[PDB]
């Protein structure tokens, strides 16, 4: 029995944690530096109340010191200004570990649309892209300097009312560490016939492109004024005993018109799945694959479909298609959770494939600390 | 008397069941049926879907490649373009009960009304990622030159359950007797192009190209979303008998007869729960953006108008449903929240008085509703 | 404290029971066409019947620029300032909202979750789109060219939809309301180059010689009607009923680079939200101009201390886009700013350029109970 | 309990009736007239035994006064002669009130062949068309003059062996009225163009075509001596409490591609439908309709069928098809009954809809006195 | 194609089916025409095999077997229009059975023609009906169709 | 099936396939019990082409 | 087309399927010969669910 109860207690303590206590951003944070020196850092959280997340805003000036040739952004582009980034709690567990694209693919498909995008309408009134929050300069010529503006959250509470995933760090003490990994002058910039999938820019110019430099500002955002009650703070502590983490991963031994499926663990329930069909470099509107799928051992496929019809179903959660060879897959109201590891897979059968392919998955799931 | 009860437990009971299933059953998405044929040779098809469970509703893809072969002239896409790639849809269930019977572009602005924007489209932002018209889900060349071959997709989503929530109007389908159907009228070289001056109601393209194009093929692939697994209990399987035993129908019509500033009324029938209501303004086969309409308005037996509104500020109403405006001379209207019942009032109409009237205008109306299986 | 919880208990009832016993309407009240060279206020005297959710005006115009050889091109506000100010009085003569037509519309904005009745740009090849042209105005009007506008504006009663705070109830015949329309004329609508373009429509070396050729409004006013009645006469949410919701603006100035300027919620109100606008000295800034905005209470603290970038990025998660050059907003919805909860709060701008004769114009939503 | 004792002694008296009475058929009135002055008749019945019918002779002679143009038949023809017939009983009570088209069509329906029809074999023995019992000229020649015989039984009693709907005025006193209007100068004749359903002949020389003359005979069908008992007069009460009416209606409303209902009423047991497409004056076979049905609100279609298979059923009941645009339906084993109104409609859902389209129902059905 | 196999729903007492067939027929010789058989669109069925829920056969014949037996339970030549001198316009309206009685040189006909299957012996008699209840196993209907 | 079909010939084929359900004609594991009306069996055969 | 969903009797217990198939090919080029693959005719049936 019990559980209906547990859970019942979970959700009345986080309605009076989010009814009392009161919503606060602020920074922690900045630095600016030259990637030729340094790239990687390790941010310290400050420990107050229940912790929500991250908003990391990056800016770069990227100078192309070509003589003649100029670059293009990439399809990933400012996204690939941060690398990687990997969140460890007070108790010195992880949450996050994933790239910078795959996380700012989930905050896209968490928001509804491009996050943080300017929609454009035909409003005579000029609302628009005036504020310029997420840019690039689409080319950098030959002797420019381009200026670029990317923001991710990493988040640790699944959403602004589901506190699952969030951190308790009143008390704990022990520090937090947030570590994030930028883009350098080695990952940045790709020449042309080069992988462009980390990069942010790609052209003939590529080899003599260099960041002037980089900055970046970390804001964290919390409940502070947590409410209590008689035996002391009212907490939901299922919110604060289970994980919601985003993690990636890479998968090789692709060959025409077979099935390449990637196996679920068990434990963990899977939000989305995210597929990247790096074709050897190439990537492609859906053309080098027959279809994408999930399926259940001896239950077959839950949803077997052609590229374009995978990409209609996400046309219905963010509003768009994902970059080209960008797939995802919504299992938020029923996530994905085999007990028996594998018991279910992700599919694709591609249609061509190039030398080096690999599918590099992305994942969003809770999973109890215990 | 009263002993009325039985409808508030009736209705507990179904509003119950329907979230177990939910909870308990698990959703699949599953292709049926994909052919390829010469538009010239057929159109009309007659699909027969698996016997798996509650089915929900279907996705249909539709592909096409239409040359121009007209020596010198070109064709555009003509307002509804690509939705007119399927003519008609007819749903009958197992026990060979009709639910959705209207035509293309009904269907399709009906799907558009219910996501709440273009349906299946790829909206435009500052973002400097490359997201974007990746994939073409729905698409089709705004023009088509004189030699050129023009290729189009486009969806539509038939609808049984009213949406992936709420039950209502979905189909139990397990007895291996009798099949559901599921038929469809695609265009042909018929009626997919309209030459200048002729109407391009039902047309893809129009333009001085037009006698000469065609299709060099259509294929279609269907899609089948149901629900598996379903939960069962001490008296069997757990089912919404409400859900289960209302009907959840589009169904379109056409009426003519206006006359300049005169109020042209097309009465609701009894019995059906409307939702929504649109309203194609074919005048004479030219579409107008509201100039040709003095106001539209719904109104009740007692002169009452619950909203008779100028073209205008009809169009903003649903700028705020689908966050765009629909076509020329297509107008949509909402009643999800409290559908037209003429139970619940005397009998009600949908009214526009029109400014001008051309020769053969007519008003083609579409209507989305829920009505009992019995 | 158990008097209250039940108030607000029979209160939502009460809300709920009106809302599904009585049915919405939405009719024309009035409609002129003017010479704003002749008249531009207007007293509109809305229908007394039923529950009033608010009004739905729209107000189109014709334009000339007879200038001889220059055009004009529309500024960032454009057709929102085709009403200079709107206000309303209920049939007790108890004054509601009394703003100007560009901070009325940046509500509707934010409270739509996108520009107010605006066209969503797409790829769909059927042909959706700006068809209606229900809110438009052409970008520029060359020398002896006429342009026409139509612009909407919803003046709220009622907070929302299905939240009746602030509605009004009109059943008392010889008890008049008051919807009070100030338009713009030839002296507001054109700005000439380098003068300031906030409350002007268009700007540009052909200013002096642009004149309206006619306005035109309709006022449509929303109500509840067959309102459900009980064991004691009409069912009725007396706090919602008894509630203002209300848009107010005023001018704040004294800034200097680099200090904080703080513009203290004065009033024991609910704030919902906030708007700020850096006038600064006639130019509006993409930002360039600020170091910092916050909100912060007498305990010193920031909850939400942002440069513009990250303050911006915010708001495009409100209405997914960014308000025009200068304009900041604040949402506060779910939890209002109210002086009596903690410290006094102010709203906070650090900016980091200040020209001659800068100031901030606030708007303000908000919520008060009559007593 | 009970009614399985009255039922039982209602069908041994109506036994004893039928082997006791004796079975007669009487001139009751005739008249010529000129429709240019008179065309409704009132006809007093005697009062006399059971009453089960009259059979309405009907002459006429129609002159084509135009000077080069002539006219032709319409579908309904002769049918058209008399427009409508109302029947009242010695208590006031009426019977059928229909049209004599419609009252045509059920005589044929009855008969399960073409009303007093010759059929054509190929008998060298020569019996056919000899006495020219219903006839009328296919066309009428500008200056000609056409001679015309159309009869018609308006029933009370079902049949000759079934006395439901029979009157009993043997005693009655109060007297029974048939209330008869023929075709005048203004409905016999159509011009091009011109709606033909209630015409009798069309084409250019209709507007100068008119009546010479018209003749009528009622003769009526009764019982006579009746059997007597111990209580008296031996009846079947039943019977003689249950009315056996035709009835006729006009419905309008419809659209292209959806269904078009006519509702049943509650209380009458309805043993056969007819209904006639008047497509705005066009009489199509069948090519203006999707398909015809009668529908239980709840319980779907019982008989959804295409205009064809319609017309096969049809087929079964009369040896032959009705004319073009007009549609039957045989639910005489198990009539249409609803203790609801409309628990039960007919259904057409037409493929074409011209201006001023129509359904024109017609009805056959029992229901009780009382 | 001409063979199909048509799985029938499981309803209840089932008593028979009424199958509709149309055809297009051109002749596309340059000079010659061709004039119906005696049988004519009896033959546009070859054979009609019918099996039950226990996958037992009943009927299982040519189509022309099957229409004379039609006509012989009808009393007449199966849902035909007699001729006869009413003046009315009753007659073959609907072409319910029919084809033309010669196709010319280039010409195209247009056929129509119906079968009864039988399970029941008549509408009153049910010797012979379907129960068919068991969602289990399908009813078949063969149809062997001209070509 | 002919082992070669030369430029301008046709040449005739014939193959049969065994579609197991039950294991054998003594081993019933694998039958399968095909007696409710409701549904139907499906033997889909996707062909050369 | 090539592709077909074949719906058996449902009659008692069922124990496989026996598919006959039959096909004529024509080589029409002009000049060279074709073979048998080492699957030949296996091949016909591309696949079976």
């Amino acid at each position: 029995l019990r559980n209906q109860q547990a859970m019942a207690a979970n959700l009345q303590a986080r309605q009076i944690v989010l009814q009392q206590s009161y919503p606060v951003i602020q920074q922690v944070e900045t630095q600016t530096f030259d990637p030729a020196n340094r790239s990687v850092f390790d941010v310290t959280p400050a420990n107050v109340g229940i912790v929500k997340g991250f908003l990391v805003k990056v800016t770069a000036a990227i100078t192309n010191n070509h003589a003649t040739e100029a670059v293009a952004l990439t399809d990933f582009g400012p996204a690939n200004l941060v690398q990687r980034v990997i969140y460890y709690d007070p108790d010195n567990q992880r949450h996050t570990e994933t790239s910078g694209w795959h996380l700012h693919f989930v905050n896209t498909a968490k928001q509804g649309a491009p996050f943080l995008s300017s929609m454009v309408t035909d409003s005579p009134i000029k609302y628009g892209d005036v504020m310029n929050v997420i840019d690039a300069p689409a080319t950098i010529a030959a002797g420019a300097t381009g200026e670029l503006t990317m923001y991710y959250w990493v988040p640790l509470a699944y959403s602004e009312t589901d506190l699952t995933g969030a951190v308790l760090a009143n008390v704990p003490q022990s520090k937090q560490r947030l570590k994030l990994e930028f883009a350098n002058n080695n990952t940045a910039f790709a020449a042309v016939g080069a992988n462009p999938l980390e990069a942010i820019y790609q052209g003939a110019g590529a080899a003599d492109c260099e960041f002037e430099e980089i900055s970046y500002t970390v804001y964290q955002s919390y409940l502070d004024q947590l409410p209590v009650g008689q035996n002391g703070y009212i907490l939901p502590l299922i919110d604060l005993s289970t994980l919601y983490n985003l993690e990636n991963s890479a998968q090789a031994g692709l060959t025409p018109n077979v099935d390449f499926v990637v196996q679920y663990a068990n434990l963990y329930r899977y939000l989305s799945t995210i597929a990247v069909f790096d074709n050897g470099g190439s990537f492609n509107a859906g053309t080098d694959i027959n279809y994408l799928s999930q399926r259940t051992a001896n239950f077959s496929d839950t949803r077997k479909l052609d590229p374009k019809t995978w990409a209609a179903q996400t046309r219905r959660r963010i509003a768009t298609d994902f970059p080209k060879g960008v797939y995802y897959c919504d299992n938020r109201d029923k996530p994905i959770y085999t007990l028996q590891y594998g018991n279910v897979g992700f599919v694709v059968n591609p249609k061509t494939v190039n030398q080096n392919a690999r599918l590099l998955m992305g994942y969003e799931y809770f999973t109890s600390r215990t």
